[PDB]
């Protein structure tokens, strides 16, 4: 059924294909590779500094990661990219100060590369081709210019819903001074001043290393959800669902549900099972600043694990009753 027809740039299209030729030769952004390379290595640093920092500073890092994944799967994603549920103005001003803290890039960038990864998955058009292998869909694609088709066909999506929240193009308009106060500044100073945290410590664990970490989590959706795990509800993608991934990216490991039905707000066929994310949505609810939750059907979901599903589900029946 049609659960959602307010928006339908998500819409996987099997008619796109790749049929411009041979493709053309990667083109290297350098300032991209060096930075990417010196964050790596301060994360890493940050790691070996774990053993010598105070407990409140490790919390701190939980609990900035836990928000800043929030700003992405809650925020980014499931709301401003699916449209799968509504929230009202002090939910929408936490998540957009939340992604901000997550620095990937603001949630219009965001959401306009998302659409065109679920519309033409699998293809040039698709920013994260996985296709291309594993590097690529996992870090590589942002150390190198997107292919013509990303631009053409993406350039081709309706973006009007987003263009016309106040909130979201006050985020784009400030986006520069917001991610530098709230993925840099802010998580190092707190540490230092409040619990007296060393300089060292905060900067390279509570900034660098947390900052590395939500990026490779969040990149595990597009590489290792792309390739390992199985297809219980549609084999004929290269979505999988996969644990792991769900526990690093509070909840969007799901990959193989989420890509067959993108306006689910859940983006599980099981709302709490493994997704933090959909639990803190419904606490959300509770308190009456968010509704309009979209969930697909038990018949509806059933139905196309007869379809195209792989025949993994018969593994995960009735585990919950939502
Ligand atoms: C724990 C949390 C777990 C969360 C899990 C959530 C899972 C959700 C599902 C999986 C999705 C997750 C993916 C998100 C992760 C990536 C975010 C980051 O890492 S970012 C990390 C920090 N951020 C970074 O590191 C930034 C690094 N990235 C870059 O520097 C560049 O983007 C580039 C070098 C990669 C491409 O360079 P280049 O080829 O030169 O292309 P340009 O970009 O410069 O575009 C210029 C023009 O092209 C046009 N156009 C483009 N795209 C589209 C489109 N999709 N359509 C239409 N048109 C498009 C447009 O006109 C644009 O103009 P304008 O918008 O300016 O007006
Ligand atoms: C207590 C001692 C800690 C020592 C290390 C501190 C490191 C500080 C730096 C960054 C924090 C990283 C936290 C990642 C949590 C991911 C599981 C999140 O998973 C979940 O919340 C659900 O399972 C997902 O559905
Ligand atoms: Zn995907
Ligand atoms: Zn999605």
């Amino acid at each position: 059924e049609d659960i959602r027809p307010e928006m339908k740039e998500d819409i996987h299209d099997p008619t796109y294909q790749d049929e411009e030729g041979p493709p053309p030769k990667l083109e290297y952004v350098w300032r991209n590779i060096i930075l990417m390379v010196l964050l790596h290595l301060g994360g890493l640093y940050g790691i070996i500094l774990v053993p010598s920092c105070k407990l409140y500073t490790c919390l701190f890092g939980i609990f900035y990661y836990m928000t800043s994944a929030l700003g992405i799967t809650a925020g980014a994603h499931r709301l401003w990219s699916h449209r799968t549920y509504k929230a009202r103005l002090p939910l929408r001003i936490f998540l957009i100060i939340a992604n901000t803290m997550a620095f990937q890039n603001d949630v219009y960038e965001w959401a306009r590369d998302h659409r065109a990864h679920h519309k033409f998955s699998e293809t040039h058009a698709d920013p994260h081709n996985s296709r291309r292998g594993f590097f690529f869909s996992h870090v590589g694609w942002l150390l190198v210019r997107k292919h013509p088709a990303v631009k053409e066909k993406g350039g081709k999506l309706d973006m009007s819903d987003l263009k016309a929240e106040k909130l979201v193009m006050f985020q784009r308009r400030y986006y520069k001074p917001g991610l530098l106060l709230m993925c840099f500044i802010l998580p190092t100073l707190v540490p230092w001043y409040c619990w007296g945290e060393t300089f060292v410590n905060s900067l390279f664990v509570s900034t660098f290393l947390r900052y590395t970490l939500v990026l490779n989590a969040t990149w595990l959706v597009n590489s290792a959800a792309h390739l390992y795990g199985y297809r219980p509800y549609d084999k004929n993608i290269q979505s999988r669902e996969n644990i792991l991934v769900s526990l690093g990216a509070v909840g969007e490991g799901f990959h193989n549900y989420h890509h067959t039905f993108p306006f689910d707000y859940s983006a599980s066929e099981y709302r709490w099972h493994i997704n933090f994310t959909t639990f803190f949505i419904d606490c959300m609810a509770a308190l009456g600043l968010a509704y309009d939750r979209k969930k697909v059907s038990k018949a509806t979901v059933l139905a196309r694990i007869k379809r195209t599903g792989d025949g993994s589900h018969k593994s995960s029946e009735n585990l919950y009753f939502q």
